């Protein structure tokens, strides 16, 4: 019942959690039929892709458009909630080879990298789904998520629909491992989609592809030393740590408390994925798709192409949708790919600045909420404005992570990150939402945007010791043609040759006369 | 400290059992040492093998022939000893495709198959390694071993020296995980060997090649995941239940404490078995090897071939040595063996008649102490000798498993019946004892051999319902060629035509009469 959220350990009462229906129990009640309706599923799945424009092949799917309200949000929240959550943890030097910290792969890690951890904290006997009860997410308000997301000058919204260990934020009629039967006993994707519509906020499907393990129904004994000649547990390479491919042998005392809920299937894609995928789209109707968890399998085995094809398609003429890049590697026995626009992790890297792009990161190194992130390693308001223009200059979107605890509560130092990024964009969002890139991005430490109609530049000024702004080739329409978003103050410059050069009104020369201190935007009308 | 050995169960107290050097402490002290002192024994193995008569090759070894000891012995003891004694279990249900129960299996299937057993009984926390301390072997008296098996009527006595969690009975220089550093705190084998010997029993060497999981060094990481890029853990596929292979993730909070003891090494096969097994067959001299676990991996890649040469070669001029067959596949790239003899487990199956061979089994099911086995599921001393009696007839010895609990103690009940074999072998074990099959091996319920020169004919008759003998084809020598072993009674009978008639004496109907209640033997002087 009672841990601390914000120091989360093991309750001094702890007792197994044992979901009503044990794995096999799972089996002889419901696998015929969830085969039989996801057999259906399928059928309806081909039959709108038959009908469709768009078919289950790269040639076709890449000729879909990334949407300019893609293009013109800029910010996104990427809501990073689930049972790992709970335990709100990754140790110093197991971070990914991206540079991010996963705290949400403790349900995986826990027998793994993160075993010394879980061991002493937790204890041996605490399995992985005895922390879906903890996360009961009495301080999850959906509705205040959707306005944070708003005040912190979000576009969109994509709350972790359902990732690798495979509970669904929504009620699903796919799995037991949902929202309303673990955990907080609610449709929490249902109150998100629900106060994200009525805020304008588009909205986005994160859906894991591949699961750490799936129960399978098999024709064949794995090994002499099973007690089930009919049953499996499926992996792929998702994991990244080597496990036995495809199939393990399954044991309940081991298994059936990491996979509670899990209805057993014969083909993990065809049986579970593809509908429970449809499921979401249809019921949530979102403006985005956001796969993850696709490195295990490729994508022509996966079967994601069709999935691809009937998202797009159930869409047509009624709302333009997105789609990122991570289905998995595209083969015709690296790789290449599918999806509109590329996810670079953590890190920015080298980005084609020619393409719109979007980076997922939270305030600190973490995906997923660690109890020991606080203001000392995390960026601070000025670093994140700072970060966020430098994307957006380089024709990038920033889906920024948040990391709730396992009562739903958020830190009030992500909180006021949010907060302080959404008054800045409250000021300068002009140069921001609907803005494309410039010929020069970023100059002496000045960011540059131009408006999409190609009207106006913007210059991003972020540095209080700054008096001149030398711009080549910027072109001002006439004396009065630079001025200061959220400002009266008048701005002199002077044409030198080809480059203009602007001198900082002597108020400006102190950051608290700023409209917003983290920093101030020059208009320019050029033409 | 405190456990029943009788009904074992977690100690009231546990602390966890860290040997003095963890796995990495292990690596940086001893393993370049090893790697040296193995390629030095690497290179004495292959010159003892340039000069010797046996080369390692199939060819080759297949000409080196069963000693006529081992085809006289008829009888050995297979003293199934180690840390899996002490939980002493295996559950209903998890029988082996042989039809044998694996007690012995403990150590690895605790964490598999036995799981709910372990979890309940030990706890989560218990870890494999766990058990070490508590073999104490207090009751453990190498001596009463070796003459309880003198007592039993074996020839010759194979203690577990190494299975397949890789404990040495024996104080070895290549490995930390013996029985002098942890459990007994004292030289097991050479105890075992000294008994031995002094009773002119032979003395075999039972030694797993391949072991569930060794640490080795790698050249590069195996996941991203990994805490040491220079590490992982090796199988093959002895453990059945499907591993990553070669190579799974190292992680010392869940690995350390299952192969405590063992110094890693880069070549599992060079580095550590070979010279390992070159050790016990200098130390101990053994006049038998017994090979086991070497299903995961062909002799070809193990190296195997190259130890067989090597004992057969170390023993040329000393005394005359034989090897079973389970070295393993023998390939060229269904496949070949290697080895002298066959060695079918706890059934007996189709035999080869013309060839001797060896069944191991114990009084029950198990191999490895059951504290739930009784006298009512395992043999009783009757059904003992008849089993035995058959096998001799058949061209086969008996190698009979004995299950001591974790103080080393044997129950009763296995005490019983191998005094009450040795008792029976006392009388008639002339008709046992360098013997060959007869031209019939079992009719109407009576069992024949012939002495190896083709003297005698004995009759092994083990029900007290009988009053004549019909034996087509026994040619007795004269009137009194027929006598009974023990026994000064005489034994009319008379020629028809080709059959032999013999009547049982008046006396001999009533079984208290007989010179041993399981049986009396007829001795027939022949052509
Ligand atoms: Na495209
Ligand atoms: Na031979």
């Amino acid at each position: 019942v009672q841990y601390n959220p914000e120091k989360p350990a093991r309750p001094e009462d702890h007792k197994p959690f044992f979901y009503k229906y044990n794995t096999r129990q799972l089996y002889e009640k419901f696998s015929d039929d969830l085969m039989q309706r996801a057999a259906n599923d399928r059928k309806e799945i081909e039959k709108i892709n038959q009908l469709g424009k768009y078919k289950p092949k790269k040639q076709s799917l890449d000729e879909h458009e990334v949407p300019e309200w893609f293009r013109d949000a800029k910010l996104g929240i990427f809501l990073d909630w689930g049972p790992w959550s709970v335990p709100g943890y990754a140790p110093p030097g197991s971070e990914g080879d991206t540079g991010g910290s996963y705290p949400d792969w403790y349900e995986f890690l826990m027998d793994f990298t993160y075993k010394a951890y879980h061991d002493s904290i937790w204890g041996e006997d605490f399995r992985r789904d005895d922390f879906l009860p903890l996360l009961h997410g009495n301080n999850f308000d959906s509705e205040e998520y959707a306005e944070l997301a708003v005040q912190a000058g979000a576009k969109y919204m994509v709350p972790f629909a359902r990732h690798h260990a495979g509970w669904t934020m929504w009620e699903s009629k796919y799995t037991f491992r949902n929202a309303v039967e673990m955990g907080p006993k609610r449709d929490i994707l249902k109150e998100l989609v629900e106060a994200s519509r009525k805020r304008d906020l588009k909205f986005g499907f994160y859906f894991s592809i591949a699961e750490w393990e799936y129960p399978v129904i098999t024709k064949e004994r794995v090994s002499q030393w099973d007690p089930y000649e009919d049953m499996a547990i499926f992996h792929d390479g998702m994991g990244l740590i080597p496990r036995p491919v495809p199939l393990a042998s399954y044991f309940p005392a081991r298994h059936d408390r990491m996979i509670s809920g899990k209805i057993p299937v014969k083909d993990y894609f065809g049986d579970y994925m593809m509908p429970l995928f449809k499921e979401g789209v249809d019921l949530f109707d979102p403006d985005l798709v956001w796969y993850d968890g696709g490195w295990g399998t490729p994508a022509n085995s996966s079967r994601v192409p069709e999935l691809s094809a009937y998202f797009y398609n159930q869409a047509e003429g009624r709302k333009e949708v997105v789609i990122n890049n991570r289905a998995g590697a595209y083969l015709d026995d690296k790789a290449e790919q599918i999806g509109d626009y590329l996810t670079p992790e953590y890190s920015i890297g080298n980005v084609d600045i020619n393409e719109p792009w979007e980076v997922c990161r939270s305030i600190s190194p973490a995906f997923g909420f660690n109890w020991t992130d606080n203001e000392e390693n995390s960026l601070s308001s000025k670093e994140l404005v700072k970060m966020f223009v430098g994307i957006v200059a380089n024709n990038g979107n920033l889906l920024l992570v948040i990391n709730p605890d396992g009562s739903g509560k958020l830190s009030n130092v992500q909180k006021d990150r949010l907060l302080d990024l959404g008054q800045w964009l409250k000021v300068n969002g002009e140069g921001i939402y609907s803005t494309r890139p410039w010929e020069i991005q970023e100059s002496e430490g000045n960011f540059f945007t131009k408006s999409k109609n190609g009207e106006f530049i913007y210059i991003h000024i972020l540095d209080k010791e700054k008096t001149t702004i030398e711009v080549p080739n910027l072109n001002p329409k006439n004396k009065g043609a630079i001025s200061i978003l959220g400002s009266k103050e008048k701005v002199l410059w002077e044409n030198s040759g080809p480059i203009t050069r602007i001198t900082i009104p002597e108020s400006f020369k102190d950051e608290r006369n700023w409209p917003n201190k983290y920093g101030f935007t020059l208009k320019v009308a050029v033409k």
